[PDB]
């Protein structure tokens, strides 16, 4: 099973003006053909959120079967062509400021499928 | 003493695209002249912050006697003329995304001076 080991940006509030890519590192290599990744700019509730636990709750319902027209999907392209523990997902332009979730379903080289998510807050501009 | 009773935006990560005013409500009216308000776009450490305690720590260091050339001051004006418990701060331009601290020193009608700050994270843009 491939679990997330590390991610940049991390699960934090970051500035990072000009951020345009997210890097994920898994605990084992994942297989390109059966691994998919999506990202969403999360809608915050009126009057905001106070901690990362609350951020995770927003992100925790998203998945690779999320309906794009029901959310604010960010189109990204992966660098995953073979099998790799590291995955880079890029946008064509800087990511706008916002709270974000990356969600995935990955097939490990060991043959097992896992899902997960990673969330962060981009409090810098373009 | 005029203690902060509420602020909008609150101490939170908010979206608020187009934000360009901050509201403070105090427990007693504050007096112009001796009450002043400033705001700063906070530099985050590399790799960012993980909670509002860390935000408050960043903000807690600033004050009405902060030297603007060592920080990233947001130009704003207050609406405080007539002794009031409610103070609205209008930024010259819409606030960029970022972490912010509002700092003050206020003189209450009761004659006591207090200092404080309020911090929040603006995760929306200017439009
Ligand atoms: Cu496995
Ligand atoms: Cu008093």
């Amino acid at each position: 099973h491939a679990h997330l080991r590390a991610a940049d940006p991390p699960e934090a509030i970051v500035d990072a003006a000009g951020l345009r890519e997210i890097r994920l590192v898994f605990s084992e290599p994942v297989v390109d053909r059966f691994s998919t990744f999506r990202a969403f700019r999360l809608s915050l509730p009126e009057n905001g959120i106070r901690n990362l636990t609350q951020l995770n709750t927003l992100a925790s319902e998203l998945g690779v079967d999320t309906e794009e027209s029901a959310h604010h999907e960010v189109e990204l392209e992966s660098d995953l062509s073979s099998q790799s523990a590291e995955v880079t997902l890029h946008s064509d332009e800087p990511l706008p400021a916002g709270a974000y979730a990356v969600v995935w379903r990955v097939l490990s080289v060991d043959g097992h499928t896992t899902t997960g998510f990673h969330a962060f807050v981009h409090a810098g501009g373009t």
